[PDB]
């Protein structure tokens, strides 16, 4: 499965090894993200709480609480100062990380808010809901700027591209959708011949590629500009849950994903080969994240497991 990097690294395979296990959530873990400054890891969970731990030592930092029901997603401001969380209480919350204080509640969705990100400028927040819409919010006012009639089933994931000019969305209706932030227009619908529910989507770090997970045990690399699926990733288990997935780019080029067999899967991006399967979880691995500068994976498992795990690699 070796990958070609530079001279004398013709055969790079990653070697992630579990370093820390992070414990405290009293229910299913839902989302874990590294802060852009790589100093912190935020997690959300069905226990209604968001926790902050050290990205390198995994030591517990704090509890941020306020949501009246469970939490499906969490996202950092571009300066690592603010959090946005998405909840079963139909709202999102904006948090100052230093004080742990709720800055804004974002009210307007009529159902569970499943997913959230800030744009790179971090003046804007996108969210997907069980209400079947995608919403665009002003970070500094709480105003819903736009409601997009995005899909015809709950909205699984949303994300902003490199300059924040586009939003990618996915849903259970079998659709990945690209919207113009400025205009609220649908610019692309991406779909292959089959139409399985779309459990996840994210733009690659340079905006040129999209990574979609579908509930037929598959991840796909799409070229956005062309509507062309380019690479497919299989071998793992994804038929029920909306698992987070990732480009790993600090080392070799990998695709990292949780799987429903309790493993973290990692693949050669180029050749699609499975290069590593990571053990330690005892329930479905629902979320994974990749550290901004170190070869560090954060994993998080479901209700029978309740733990976050941090693995470390040399590439």
């Amino acid at each position: 499965g070796g990958q070609q990097m530079g001279r004398g690294s013709e055969f790079v395979k990653p070697n992630y090894a579990l370093k820390f296990t992070l414990a405290g959530h009293t229910k299913a873990v839902s989302s874990v993200k590294f802060s852009p400054n790589g100093e912190w890891l935020a997690s959300s969970s069905a226990d209604k709480l968001i926790k902050i731990w050290g990205a390198y030592d995994g030591k517990f930092e704090k509890t941020i609480s306020g949501h009246k029901l469970g939490i499906s997603d969490v996202a950092w401001s571009s300066d690592s100062n603010l959090l946005v969380s998405a909840s079963d209480d139909k709202t999102l919350k904006i948090w100052d990380v230093s004080s742990g204080k709720c800055l804004k509640t974002l009210k307007g969705h009529s159902n569970y808010v499943f997913c959230c990100n800030f744009n790179p400028q971090s003046n804007l927040i996108v969210s997907g809901s069980f209400d079947e819409s995608v919403r665009i919010w002003d970070v500094k006012t709480g105003k819903c700027l736009k409601t997009l009639p995005a899909h015809s089933d709950p909205v699984s994931a949303v994300h902003f591209n490199r300059d924040g000019s586009l939003i990618v969305s996915s849903s259970y209706d079998g659709l990945c959708r690209i919207w113009d932030t400025a205009s609220g227009q649908c610019l692309k619908t991406l779909i292959d011949d089959d139409n399985p529910p779309v459990s996840f989507v994210k733009f690659s770090p340079n905006g040129k590629y999209i990574l979609a997970a579908t509930l037929d045990n598959t991840l796909k690399l799409w070229d956005y500009s062309k509507g062309k699926c380019l690479k497919t990733y299989t071998g793992h288990k994804n038929e029920k849950y909306c698992i987070f997935a990732n480009f790993s780019v600090t080392g070799g080029k990998w695709i990292v994903s949780g799987s429903e067999d309790n493993l973290v899967y990692i693949w050669n991006l180029q050749t699609k080969e499975i290069v590593q399967k990571l053990q330690g979880h005892t329930d479905v691995v629902i979320s994974t994240a990749c550290h901004p500068t170190e070869n560090i994976i954060a994993s998080a498992a479901l209700e029978n497991d309740k733990t976050i795990k941090l693995y470390k690699s040399d590439c």
